[PDB]
DNA sequence: TCGACAGTGAGACA
DNA sequence: TGTCTCATGTCG
């Protein structure tokens, strides 16, 4: 495939268009039809005097028997459904990697956003693979000591690999974009350690 | 608790 | 003067 390499001090990501327009549209429609997001009616849960939040407005799928941590709670993801395995397999076919877990987030319009953050490394092996469908949304990298800014529209059917050491030295965000009126779905594939 | 996003002020430009 | 973008406070 044709890769754009995103290079800077401590930043190594790469970007390509994984699915052409027609196939991206079909997968997008199937994602909207099939993915089941936690609603967040239930907001938190307490054990031994400590509250723990519960994931809202996202969906997790992964291999049978796998568990992952979220705010101190160990959870099991939903078993793979066919469209996710399809996407997972295209990502693998184009990188030589395997993934056992995916986090799906939905951004209904430009006002849904994500504030500057670094992914939890505690449970990861590995490159993080992020696949987008729907409206194009700007994704931005900033350095944890600032140093330059890198901005990338994540287009319909694209794959962004965040390779080591991107996630240690740079924080990422998906900022508000008022003029975007249409939804975006993002899939973040990982390999969860069995250790 | 502490993660998601509400709230806010400064600065741009329309 | 109004709306947007960028970069601490709250609460379930
Ligand atoms: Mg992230």
């Amino acid at each position: 495939m044709s890769w754009r390499h995103i290079r800077a001090e401590g930043l190594d990501s790469s970007y390509t268009v994984l699915f052409g327009k027609a196939e991206a549209d079909e997968i997008f429609q199937e994602l909207e039809k099939e993915v089941e997001y936690f609603t967040g009616a239930l907001a938190r849960v307490q054990v031994a005097g400590k509250w723990h939040s519960v994931p809202r407005k996202q969906a997790t799928y992964g291999d049978a028997g796998l568990t992952y941590t979220f705010s101190g709670l160990t959870l099991s993801p939903k078993p793979w459904i066919p469209v996710l395995e399809r996407i997972r397999d295209h990502v693998s076919g184009v990188t030589g990697q395997t993934f056992n877990f995916v986090l799906i987030n939905r951004y209904k319009d430009g006002s849904d956003h994500i504030c500057e953050h670094r992914d939890d490394e505690r449970e990861l092996a590995s490159p993080i693979a992020s696949v987008s469908f729907g409206a194009s949304r700007d994704f931005v990298f900033r350095h944890k000591d600032s140093v330059a800014v890198v901005r990338l529209p994540l287009a319909h059917g694209s794959l962004l690999m965040m390779n080591h050491p991107t996630n240690t030295h740079w924080y990422h965000s998906l900022p508000v974009r008022k003029k975007v009126l249409a939804p975006r779905v993002n899939l973040t594939f990982r390999k969860i350690l069995l250790m």
